[PDB]
């Protein structure tokens, strides 16, 4: 059946997303670009982790960078995975 | 604060997690078009009408969803608001047209 099909690609998803440390990153980057730099500042993680965080949600295309200079801009990537952190963002993380 | 946020971002993990279950999740995208009885649930599922019902028993514990009577047919839908929310984000992204 497609809509099974449909949402075993949406229970993919939601596993990838569903992981405090990278989520953690998804929910800052969904307020918009941020550095390296910024992340680190914001979370508590140590900074090999969440180099490694940054570098896993790249690959799996959920989040892209840009170099401007030294500096290195993240931001959500996948459009489908960018609306529902945004939804998750309004929902937890606005107040 | 920053630690506010991180407790805010583990309690929206914590939702992802619950919803990141293939059968459960099949359920909370069709609900998410509307209240399904049981019945058509248990005819548009490749899943075992023992493993529905331990699917919906799990998703009413956690409040996701809520069920009513009419007559003999039982119509379940969503319930917590916050959740369905993220569901149907996740309905229009992935299960739309």
């Amino acid at each position: 059946e497609e809509m099974a099909t449909r949402a075993r690609a949406a229970s993919n998803l939601l596993k990838a997303l569903a992981h405090e440390g990278r989520l953690m990153i998804m929910c800052y980057l969904a307020s918009g670009e941020k550095s390296v730099t910024e992340l680190e500042t914001r979370l508590s993680t140590r900074q090999a982790a969440v180099s490694q965080q940054l570098a896993r949600l790249r690959l799996e295309g959920l989040v892209q960078s840009r170099r401007e200079g030294k500096t290195i801009y993240y931001s959500l990537s996948d459009p489908r995975a960018a609306r529902v952190v945004q939804t998750v963002y309004e929902q937890f993380c606005s107040g």
